[PDB]
This record gives structure tokens, C-alpha cells and sequence, in this order.
């Protein structure tokens, strides 16, 4: 591991997000910031909110610069609005550099901040094309790379605990690593396999085959990427296009048929519980997503376990049972490889070479019989046809 200063710099969990400490302004104001590979704005709470115990105070920063422009960002289940400006930004457990970056000072929001998440802002790590108000507002990572010698690449190791963490525990536990400018070899086992970034807006990739316990879902592969497939640390679940979700759930139900679960469990709404230590991992199937490789007609696969797609949650009765929610859900906006999938792997966002790498994570949860995997190569033809075009 050559990046010790950045190893173990994340905290959090899949359901509320993983965050990194950052500082903004002069003198530095410390804030915890959500790592979000699914957006491209650096936006921080800048006014009192019931769920924030701190926020960015522009009037206290000598280096604050007002851009005299507002920004409104509505999204699926909420929105955030703010005032744009720039200031000096640093990451204490990151590269030892300070850069001048755009900051959206959030003045109003709806269903954005999460009670008990411990973060006060978000770091959009995707490309300018999806930055708001438009692509002229340079994203943080672009600024970092342009102003310093930091390589144009970052990598993420999100570590799920495999069991519920109470408030004190989640504040004291290490949730993973965000390595800025490099790859730390202590964070993964086996080899790294790369898939091309299809287009630079979201971190878009192409899935070419899907298996449930080795059985091919056998759908037209364009269905797997309708209308896109992205890697998003800001989403909790593995989200799949409606038809793919329906096919996958049918296959997962068939594989786990020795136990019957209520419809609410499969809808990802209700938890299922087992007596302490008796979770029947073995009856649930592994899921393999084959991704386009860097070589023509070549693919590789990433395989996750139920220890990744069953999200630990505390029982309504705080009992001693081990409980979980099904963390695979349907989408009308494409496939989303959320945090529960990322928890199985060390993911390298190699912006410089327009590719995303995957390797088995040194902190993935598993049992004595099965482990997550990243394997290849496999001969796969006409993979370009798996991409969807409007
Ligand atoms: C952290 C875990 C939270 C829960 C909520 N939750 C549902 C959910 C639904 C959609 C998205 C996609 N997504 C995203 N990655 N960032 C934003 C802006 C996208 C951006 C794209 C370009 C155009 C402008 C908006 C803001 C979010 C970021 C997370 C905090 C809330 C606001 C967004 O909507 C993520 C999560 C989930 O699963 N776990």
C-alpha cells in the first residue's frame, strides 16, 4: 500500500452514504462530504438545517469569492438549491494540496440531507457534462487535476460491515478508502480488470451478460443497459431496468425457493430476519455481471454474494436477530451499480485512460464457502450492440 495517508479515510454505510472529511475556506472549515460518483457538483450546506450540526459560513472565509449566480438542482426524490462561489478546498486525509474550487452553498433543500448520516455536503465526482447549471461549472476533481500534479484517477474501497452499526459505532468505524491520484494495492486481492467508460458524463459502462448462480438470464443484452448503466456510489442499491429486475428477481426467487419470502421483501421495503448467526447465505445465489473488456470481443465478470445484495438493518425490536433488506430494486433510468455492489470491490476510476477497474475488495463480506470474484477473460461477441442508443 503506497497511499497510507489516504487509506481508511472514509466513514459511513450503504444506506446513508460514505463520506470523506474536507475543509473549505480560510481559515479552514471542516465538513464531512458524501462521495458521489453519480453527480458532478461540490455542494455544501451553507445555512441551518435540522439535520446539520455544522455548515459552511462564507462570511468567515477570507478567500470566499461570490460568483453571483444561483443553482437549482431537482432530482428524483428531492432537490437542493444554492448560491455559487469559489474558495480554497483541501482533503486532510488526501493529497497534500489545496485548490481553488467551485462550491455551491446550499441555502434550501428537500429530502437531501439525511438525519444521522454525519455528512454536510456532497462531492460530485462525475464529469462536467452533468454539472449544474451547465458544463461550464468545473467539477472539483477537474480543478484538482488542473491545479496540481495529482494524476487524473481516483479509486474507492467502500467497506460494508456485514451487520448493523449503531450511531456510536458508525461514527467510530472505518468505512473504507478514497485514494486520490492512485491505486493502493493493499485494498484488493487478485487482479484488476478494466471496462471502458462508454461516455464521459456519468461513469457509464456496458454490461454484456448477466448470470444468477451461473445460469444465463438470457435477455437481449441491450436490456441490461436500457437506457444506460452507471457506477454510482451515491445510490444504495443495485438498480436494474424494469424488465431485467423482473427477470432477475424471478431467478433469485427460484434459486432460493427452499424458503419463501413475502412480496414486501422482494420490493425492498420490508426486512427479513433470522435467529442470530443463522442467515442462510447458501440458499441465495451469487450474481455475475459481465462487463465489456478493453480487448476486442473480450469481457470479464464481477460476481457478488448475498452478503452484498442483502443489506444489514437493525430489527424493529432491536432483538438479537440478524435482519436484512433486499438491496436490488427496479429502475426506469437504467442500471445503477450502487454502494452495495461497490462494497464487494475495489473500484478504480481511471479517468486518464477512460476506463473503470474492478478487483475483489480486501474488505468484502463473505463466508467460509464463497467469495466475491473478478474473473476473465471470456470470449464475447458484438458487445458494442449491448449499448443502448436513444
Ligand atoms: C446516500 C444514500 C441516500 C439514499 C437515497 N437513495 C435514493 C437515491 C436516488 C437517486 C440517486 C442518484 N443521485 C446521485 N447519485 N446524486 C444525486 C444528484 C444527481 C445529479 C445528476 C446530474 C443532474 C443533476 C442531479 C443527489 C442525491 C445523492 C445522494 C443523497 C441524496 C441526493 C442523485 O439524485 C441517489 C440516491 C438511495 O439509494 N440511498
Amino acid at each position: 500500500g503506497s497511499f497510507v495517508e489516504m487509506v481508511d479515510n472514509l466513514r459511513g454505510k450503504s444506506g446513508q452514504g460514505y463520506y470523506v472529511e474536507m475543509t473549505v475556506g480560510s481559515p479552514p472549515q471542516t465538513l464531512n462530504i458524501l462521495v458521489d460518483t453519480g453527480s458532478s457538483n461540490f455542494a455544501v450546506g451553507a445555512a441551518p438545517h435540522p439535520f446539520l450540526h455544522r455548515y459552511y459560513q462564507r462570511q468567515l472565509s477570507s478567500t470566499y469569492r461570490d460568483l453571483r449566480k444561483g443553482v437549482y438542482v431537482p432530482y428524483t426524490q428531492g432537490k437542493w438549491e444554492g448560491e455559487l462561489g469559489t474558495d480554497l478546498v483541501s482533503i486532510p486525509h488526501g493529497p497534500n494540496v489545496t485548490v481553488r474550487a467551485n462550491i455551491a452553498a446550499i441555502t434550501e433543500s428537500d429530502k437531501f440531507f439525511i438525519n444521522g448520516s454525519n455528512w454536510e455536503g456532497i462531492l460530485g465526482l462525475a464529469y462536467a457534462e452533468i454539472a449544474r447549471p451547465d458544463d461550464s461549472l468545473e467539477p472539483f476533481f477537474d480543478s484538482l487535476v488542473k491545479q496540481t500534479h495529482v494524476p487524473n484517477l481516483f479509486s474507492l474501497q467502500l467497506c460494508g460491515a456485514g451487520f448493523p452499526l449503531n450511531q456510536s459505532e458508525v461514527l467510530a468505524s472505518v468505512g473504507g478508502s478514497m485514494i486520490i491520484g492512485g491505486i493502493d494495492h493493499s485494498l484488493y486481492t487478485g487482479s484488476l480488470w478494466y471496462t471502458p467508460i462508454r461516455r464521459e458524463w456519468y461513469y457509464e459502462v456496458i454490461i454484456v451478460r448477466v448470470e444468477i448462480n451461473g445460469q444465463d438470464l438470457k435477455m437481449d443484452c441491450k436490456e441490461y443497459n436500457y437506457d444506460k448503466s452507471i457506477v454510482d456510489s451515491g445510490t444504495t442499491n443495485l438498480r436494474l431496468p424494469k424488465k431485467v429486475f423482473e427477470a432477475a428477481v424471478k431467478s433469485i426467487k427460484a434459486a432460493s425457493s427452499t424458503e419463501k419470502f413475502p412480496d414486501g421483501f422482494w420490493l425492498g421495503e420490508q426486512l427479513v430476519c433470522w435467529q442470530a448467526g443463522t442467515t442462510p447465505w447458501n440458499i441465495f445465489p451469487v450474481i455475475s455481471l459481465y462487463l465489456m473488456g478493453e480487448v476486442t470481443n473480450q469481457s470479464f465478470r464481477i460476481t457478488i454474494l448475498p452478503q452484498q445484495y442483502l443489506r444489514p438493518v437493525e430489527d424493529v425490536a432491536t432483538s438479537q436477530d440478524d435482519c436484512y433488506k433486499f438491496a436490488i430494486s427496479q429502475s426506469s433510468t437504467g442500471t445503477v451499480m450502487g454502494a452495495v455492489i461497490m462494497e464487494g470491490f475495489y473500484v478504480v476510476f481511471d479517468r486518464a485512460r477512460k476506463r473503470i477497474g474492478f478487483a475483489v475488495s480486501a474488505c468484502h463480506v463473505h463466508d467460509e464457502f464463497r467469495t466475491a470474484a473478478v474473473e476473465g477473460p471470456f470470449v464475447t461477441l458484438d458487445m458494442e450492440d449491448c449499448g443502448y442508443n436513444i
